């Protein structure tokens, strides 16, 4: 919308532009020009910046990237006071300007070009659902002489007990408690509410909001999916979304995966499925009405699990969450009935819907690696025609070990889920989507966050070792 | 009303819809929809969610249930800040779609159509009198070092001596002080009378409000009765308008049973009749202007009492309410003096009035569940001819045992009232209205509650033997 | 000592006697006697108690087992208010009486005489240099909304700033500063030479002791070795004096490896070395004046490291310890010279004193059973004749990856030493020293205490992620 972006500009009294990309880890970054700084060729060749102060993008000395704009992603921003309007960019590489080696979003693109490629299908659709938390108060810190952390909510069970200034009103979901209570016991009606309305502003298309499970306020917002790459892009704008109103109402919002312990953490499921001219690909006569394509699909996906851990697990605190009795599934099964299992199967009337929904993504997944993993994987599994086979139709969490049942899980820790990207980087490398230092990169900046929380003294070794 | 719900979207500018139904326990969910995603279908097939979370529904394999809107119930939220719509639904089995065994509106509506099928009445009729509590603070709390509670409200007459911000005002009910006194003894005139507009705007005919006895809050909104379904929609609606006005009103209100210790416990007395053809098949010429009819559900009631209790008094605090002294009846007998009896037989001028008054039920009763269990009770009173015997018309509660009186009484504890349940279980599967299972997970839910109060030591427990 | 003992009851006027053993993690556990339960049959047959209630004895329909005094170990407790005699037992087996598969002292009197069974060896010789901090205040917790652990001592660098009530007298050790400044710096004489005195007066031997590198009280106390069995037994002594020394001053010591993160961790480096009639073994005229028999020892402890590691690196902390820069080294290697060599060679004028140093062990350590595995691992070197291959005379920390050195290392964490000695168990069972359920209820054990650590969300984890 090179065009519609002009008018645009007039039509909202726009005073600034804001330019927002993403970073490897998967932080969205902006910058602000003034309107006026807007131009004909600011399209055709974009802006001038250097990238090196910037997660592993570092290059003190070549990593001087452009800026380019895409006119479709083009939005208010509807925080900020003075009129400005956002647009998405892409990290080119200067000169050549065909796209970033490391740019997440140019990687995206790369793996749902190679999709047409492969003539596979023509379009990937990604329904993603990030869960988060709302606090009202987040401590922490690291010290040689101590760490801490401390949380607080408005909600959480624990303040049953504690005064408030006006009288203490309560009305609070217990541990695991956080379903579906009315109000007063859900307090986020409204915050949630708003989250919809802008959410929606901004382009995305709300199917539902409800609480989660867990005490202290987790909450979830359903969105409707998208072609691949639209949708990491709406991803961010919904954490956006999310960080801001939350902000805007005196809450704080956290994405991290396992914030609380001894309560269901908040996870990312991914719901996808492969199109070709209109038809879904995923339909057919297996399974719960599926197709075979989507069992290759599956079957790569549990082939490259542990790898894609790292994509969609980046933190050590993902791996907090992966464990049994919080809807977590770490059993790399699939199923349609058996909630044990990572990749459930949606059971549901038309062939137009069905489709897979891998489970154990969390939140602080950069969605554009995260999502291009799954579909590399997930194509590497129907060229290759691996099978996933036999569904898992038996018991739930710890009733397994009669046979001592060891199926394949995903990525037990970090250092696993990195290292097994490092060694099956085959599947990402395919249509040149993936570059070795691109992934080479990645798996050093996680390598050296791996490293502070392996090093740094847990508070519970006290407990367990200090009277050793 | 599937057309009339459309109209009310555009006539209201609705943004959302709330889609709200009733757990086992009985509390009230909900699920936000955005309007737009109301549409034809959505009316005829309902949409899916996962039961699992929730309380005895359990089956974190194939409880993947429908929620089914009833467009009869639509009706505008007066408290959300977005225009939203509610709407009640029920749960509904997915595919078969004829209603969930253990959805406890789905049971309701059984036990109606039971009725009908009997051919003994076509409509239930009634009429409960939801006591609650309105406190300024409440805490509480139990850890291993120990537990505790503490109530506090600006009428308890406890703060007769209390040091005030701006000075202390001393009008405040006495124990037991807190029927009828003018304001400003009863704080809660403006507060009742907005309860009351609300439940009106949404749908429920208010007969009159008042304070009731206890100090400290303690009030109650009477309100027309109707069907049985109907009726235990609008206790949902009731309690919903009555936590969260008082909750705007900087109050926090509970229907516990129970709160306080030493002052008249709140209830929830049920009134009941049945008719046919708008005749009232409960008056006649027996006892009080009674038809036979009538004595017969009475001795049904009275037979199945201590397991109806499991439903009507499903808290292990229920039974620190039924005890003599504070308007708690826990003779089951009936009478229209006598004021000692569980049931009361209301004297009225004409016939079209006549019914009967089980006074045992409280507040934390599952609505739907509690007054299926009276119905069937009842009905199978009727059915087997179970006479009543002879109403109580000699003294109050500790005349008695003159000749030890031991005439049959409400459970004593909550394992009793589950037990009976258990037992006596036949009059509620009648007519395929209660399962098994369904009453098998009530009993193991509650059996967990009862686990927690039985097994945590109790407060006074040091006061009687700390020094032992 | 029967008789021994008797006379030393009348000496002292003991009024008791404290009956000492250690439990599976290693820590000493006691039970008091009064003196004239002392008797003639008290030393042929024991006392019986129920072991039920002890980490990983557990059998709550077995387990009743026999505490057997060892005459010899009588001492005087020095800190007992009453005069007290202690008198370390063994666990034995009921009515077999030849001793617990579990108990770890047997398992080390196992493997110390499985060393003269094979006629290699008639005594095993450790030397032990045991690690620690003296802190004044340590607190820690982990809850729902948080969890934290915070040390402080008058020694801490960070209390430079800190406000004091009769003023700031300033003399601190800065990070790693704290080795051999001379009082006030070392703000520790007095108290470490009391630990020495007592020490000795508990029968140890004390060859020295001085402050130690890390700011905020780390000191070490060091103690003339002894045979394999006796010196476990002595590291016990050492504990209980460091800890109830400390504790006597208003101080509070700590034996976990990795307390603060930033400041050289606290370790017990393992000097060895086996003698036969007076001779040592391990001097010879290969590398530095060895033995070809110690060079086999090495291969054996190196080969059997991980293994060796679940037993002298028991803790998640001890992890924490085992990284490049303070002094912890993670090589698997041996010399004389480079100090990077998990494994050093101390020089040393005449043959008499030869040994070897395995110096990744750290406190937690359960002294048997870690001594033991070194023992064990030292005897299949041996008995397989396993080369140790060339030693290490290169560079430090990280000046290896010029050719990505990946020569053997200690285990990266516990369930990876744990794993190991899963599978590597076989040199352990050896002689019937080590059995499997006394292995496998070990790793149970650690086990749980990995989950705790690795299923709590770390401080670091909220300054790394939640603003994810
Ligand atoms: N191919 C597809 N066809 C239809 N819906 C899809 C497809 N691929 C993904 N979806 C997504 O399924 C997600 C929504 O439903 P949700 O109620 O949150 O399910 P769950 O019960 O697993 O949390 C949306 O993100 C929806 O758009
Ligand atoms: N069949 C019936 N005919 C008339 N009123 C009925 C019938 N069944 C139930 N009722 C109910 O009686 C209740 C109201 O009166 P209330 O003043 O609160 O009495 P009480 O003095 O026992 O607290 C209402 O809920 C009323 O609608
Ligand atoms: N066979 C042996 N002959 C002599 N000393 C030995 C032998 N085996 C172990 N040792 C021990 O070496 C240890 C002492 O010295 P230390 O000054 O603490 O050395 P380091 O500089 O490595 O910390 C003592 O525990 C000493 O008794
Ligand atoms: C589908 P659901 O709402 O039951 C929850 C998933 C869980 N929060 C997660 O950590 O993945
Ligand atoms: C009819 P009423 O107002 O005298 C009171 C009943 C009593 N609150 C309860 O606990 O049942
Ligand atoms: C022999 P040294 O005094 O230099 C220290 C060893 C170190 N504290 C550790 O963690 O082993
Ligand atoms: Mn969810
Ligand atoms: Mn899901
Ligand atoms: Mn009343
Ligand atoms: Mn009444
Ligand atoms: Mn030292
Ligand atoms: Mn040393």
């Amino acid at each position: 919308s090179a065009e519609h972006v002009l008018t645009m500009l007039n039509e909202h009294e726009v005073k600034f532009v804001d330019l927002r990309f993403t970073d490897t880890k998967g932080k969205e970054q902006h910058v602000t020009i003034p309107a006026h700084q807007v131009n004909a060729e600011f399209f055709e060749e974009g802006k001038m910046f250097d990238g090196s102060s910037i997660g592993g993008w570092k290059g003190i000395n070549e990593s001087d990237m452009v800026l380019m704009p895409d006119a479709s992603t083009a939005v208010i921003d509807p925080f900020f006071a003075d009129s400005t309007l956002i647009i998405r960019c892409d990290i080119l590489e200067p000169g050549t300007l065909q796209g970033y080696d490391r740019d997440p979003r140019s990687i995206a693109k790369r793996a749902e070009d190679y999709l047409r490629a492969t003539g596979i299908a023509d379009t990937v659709l990604f329904g993603p659902e990030p869960e988060f938390f709302l606090f009202d108060d987040i401590r922490f810190g690291a010290s040689i002489s101590g760490s801490h952390v401390a949380i607080d909510d408005i909600e959480g069970a624990w303040n049953s007990s504690t005064k408030y200034e006006g009288g203490n009103k309560g009305h609070r979901p217990g541990v695991k408690g956080g379903y579906f209570p009315v109000p007063p016991v859900d307090s986020a009606q409204d915050i949630r509410s708003e989250m919809c309305l802008v959410m929606e502003q901004m382009g995305l298309v709300v199917e539902a909001h409800h609480h989660e499970v867990a005490t202290a306020g987790q909450n979830e917002v359903a969105t409707r999916f998208n072609t691949m790459t639209k949708k990491a892009d709406e991803i961010q704008i919904y954490k956006y979304v999310v960080h801001n109103v939350a902000h805007r109402f005196g809450k704080t919002a956290t994405f991290m995966p396992k914030p609380m312990f001894g309560d269901n953490g908040s996870g990312m499921h991914c719901h996808m499925s492969l199109a070709k001219n209109g038809t879904n690909l995923f339909s057919g006569d297996k399974y719960a009405g599926l197709s075979e394509q989507a069992l290759y699909y599956i079957g790569g996906v549990i082939k490259h699990a542990k790898a894609i851990n790292a994509l969609a697990n980046p933190t050590t605190n993902s791996y907090k969450r992966l464990v049994p009795g919080y809807e977590a599934p770490v059993m790399l099964a699939y199923s349609a009935r058996n909630r044990s299992a990572s990749i459930r199967i949606p059971v549901v009337a038309s062939p137009k819907a069905r489709r897979i929904e891998v489970r154990f993504p969390d939140p602080a997944a950069n969605p554009y690696l995260c999502f291009a993993a799954l579909l590399m994987a997930g194509l590497d599994g129907i060229k290759n025609k691996i099978h996933p086979g036999e569904p898992m139709d038996k018991n739930l969490y710890d009733l397994p070990p009669e046979e001592a049942k060891e199926i394949p899980q995903v990525a037990g820790s970090l250092e696993e889920a990195l290292n097994a990207l490092d060694l099956d980087r085959e599947f990402l490398k395919a249509g040149g989507v993936f570059t070795d230092e691109a992934i080479d990169a990645y798996i050093a900046l996680r390598r050296e966050e791996d490293d502070r929380v392996r090093m740094t003294p847990h508070p519970v070794e006290f407990e367990l070792y200090y009277s050793v």
